C-alpha cells in the first residue's frame, strides 16, 4: 500500500459516537475524542508502513508490515492484537481483545481516503482529504 501516502485531515465523520460506545469507550473520551478533527499521516519504508493520526484529543501511530500480528495501543486504551493486510487496493485492520473483533477498513476513492469502522452492528464512515 502506497496510494495511502500522504497527509490526511478528516472532513465528515458518521456514526463515530456509536462506534466508540459499541467499542466499550468511556463517556469522558467519546466526548473529547468525538470533536477531534485528526490529522492523518501515512508513509512507508519498504515494507513499514506507519500511520500517525494526530490531533488535540490524542496523538496515536501504529507502524506494520502487512499479515504480521502486532501489539496495538488504541486512542482509547485498548490493548488489542492488530493485523493489517491489503486485499484489491483496500487496507483491511482488525483488532482483537477479549474474544471481541473490530475492523477498520481504509480506502482510496477518488481524492477521498475513506475509513470504515465496524463494530458488531455499528458502522461507522469517516472522511479525510489532502491536506
Ligand atoms: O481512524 C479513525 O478515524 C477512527 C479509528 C481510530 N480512532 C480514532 C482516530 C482519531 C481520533 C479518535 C479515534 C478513536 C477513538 C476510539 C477508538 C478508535 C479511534
Amino acid at each position: 500500500c502506497d496510494a495511502f501516502v500522504g497527509t490526511w485531515k478528516l472532513v465528515s465523520s458518521e456514526n463515530f459516537d456509536d462506534y466508540m460506545k459499541e467499542v466499550g469507550v468511556g463517556f469522558a473520551t467519546r466526548k473529547v475524542a468525538g470533536m477531534a478533527k485528526p490529522n492523518m499521516i501515512i508513509s512507508v519504508n519498504g515494507d513499514v508502513i506507519t500511520i500517525k493520526s494526530e490531533s488535540t484529543f490524542k496523538n496515536t501511530e501504529i507502524s506494520f508490515i502487512l499479515g504480521q500480528e502486532f501489539d496495538e495501543v488504541t486512542a482509547d486504551d485498548r490493548k488489542v492484537k492488530s493485523t493489517i493486510t491489503l486485499d484489491g487496493g483496500v487496507l483491511v485492520h482488525v483488532q482483537k481483545w477479549d474474544g471481541k473483533s473490530t475492523t477498520i477498513k481504509r480506502k482510496r476513492e477518488d481524492d477521498k481516503l475513506v475509513v470504515e469502522c465496524v463494530m458488531k452492528g455499528v458502522t461507522s464512515t469517516r472522511v479525510y482529504e489532502r491536506a
